[PDB]
């Protein structure tokens, strides 16, 4: 119950910090991060004793969120279409995840150092969506996840890719 308050509180903070990292960066004080999350500063600090620790906790969370998104998509859209939705969603979310990398950069940190397993998780994720879609017969059999990985006016460029990906 107080467990669940904490769980709500830190998820609130992470999502606000994600948005703050995306748009403004590391210039925004923890206090204002605290304020936008509807929570006090010492609480942020109790989970996140420093700013880089917030940055790394946002990085892990976002990686986990991308992995959960893919599975929700497989459920919601089906094996046939989930890869296409996922790739479009990664595209849409590029500006945000830009601001997160930059933040991870300001601290001399990488994704695979802050969120260990990240590389592998993303790969295995793309891997399952591609296998599912090849199985469903919507995507060409002669493509591997390394090619999907590489593929990841803009909307026109994305449609050629999708159309060249279909069977």
């Amino acid at each position: 119950p107080l467990r669940a308050d904490a769980a709500r509180n830190r998820a609130r903070v992470l999502e606000v910090a994600y948005d703050t990292f995306a748009a403004e960066g590391l210039g925004v004080p923890m206090d204002e991060i605290a304020r936008r999350a509807g929570v006090g500063a010492g609480t942020v600090y109790r989970h996140f004793p420093t700013k880089q620790a917030l940055v790394v906790a946002v990085a892990e969370d976002r990686v986990r969120r991308i992995v959960d998104h893919a599975r929700t998509l497989l459920a919601a859209e089906g094996p046939g279409e989930a890869l296409f939705v996922f790739m479009r969603d990664m595209v849409r979310s590029a500006a945000a995840d830009y601001g997160l990398v930059d933040a991870l950069v300001g601290y001399g940190l990488d994704l695979e150092v802050a969120a260990p397993g990240a590389e592998a998780a993303f790969l295995a994720t793309l891997g399952e969506l591609l296998a599912a879609a090849q199985r469903a017969g919507t995507v060409r059999a002669d493509v591997d996840v390394a090619v999907i990985k590489a593929l990841l006016v803009s909307e026109r460029v994305v449609r050629v890719i999708e159309d060249g990906l279909r069977v």
